[PDB]
């Protein structure tokens, strides 16, 4: 199981660590991708999650995408975990680089709630432009599930737990 995470509240956990590499040793039932509306995995964890794929998940999303067209910021969808998880929740956090609304991303944590446990990283930080305080303090505050948070950069990881209220 997990192992390494400290704990933050009753059912979230943080860990400083690759979500890939994490996944990969692992291989929880749900790994979290921080997707966007079309499913295109090009950088931040998506795209890090897709290239341990081999491509894979961004073969599975096109056709996807393709059928059911584009999620909602906000919004998800199951689809394989391929070599990483049973299962991958795409999960759509506002970009709020993209101009999208912040208000958003507990909606986005919502979809947690779906799931028993999850591997996870911090809904619209990296690449998406939120504050990862804030989006930590959202998840806390939004998710009832027990979620695995894995913070790739050490010095974020250790401003979050230091800064945890
Ligand atoms: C062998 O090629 C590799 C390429 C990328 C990664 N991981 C990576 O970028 N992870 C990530 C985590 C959180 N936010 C953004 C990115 C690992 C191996």
């Amino acid at each position: 199981s997990f192992s390494g995470y400290l704990k933050l509240t009753d059912n979230v956990y943080i860990k400083n660590a690759d979500i890939v590499e994490e996944a990969k040793k692992v291989k929880p039932t749900v790994v979290v991708n921080a997707a966007n509306v079309y499913l295109k995995h090009g950088g931040g964890v998506a795209g890090a999650l897709n290239k341990a794929t081999n491509n894979a998940m961004q073969v599975e999303s096109d056709d996807y995408i393709a059928t059911n067209g584009p999620l909602k910021v906000g919004g998800s969808c199951v689809l394989s975990g391929h070599n990483l998880a049973k299962h991958c929740l795409h999960v759509v956090g506002p970009n709020v680089n993209k101009g999208e609304d912040i208000q958003l991303l507990k909606s986005a944590y919502e979809n947690f709630n779906q799931h028993e446990v999850l591997l996870a990283p911090l809904l619209s930080a990296g690449i998406f432009g939120a504050d990862p305080i804030h989006s930590l303090r959202v998840c806390v505050d939004t998710v009832r599930t027990n979620v695995y948070l894995a913070v790739f950069d050490k010095n974020l990881y250790d401003k979050l737990v230091s800064s945890f209220l």
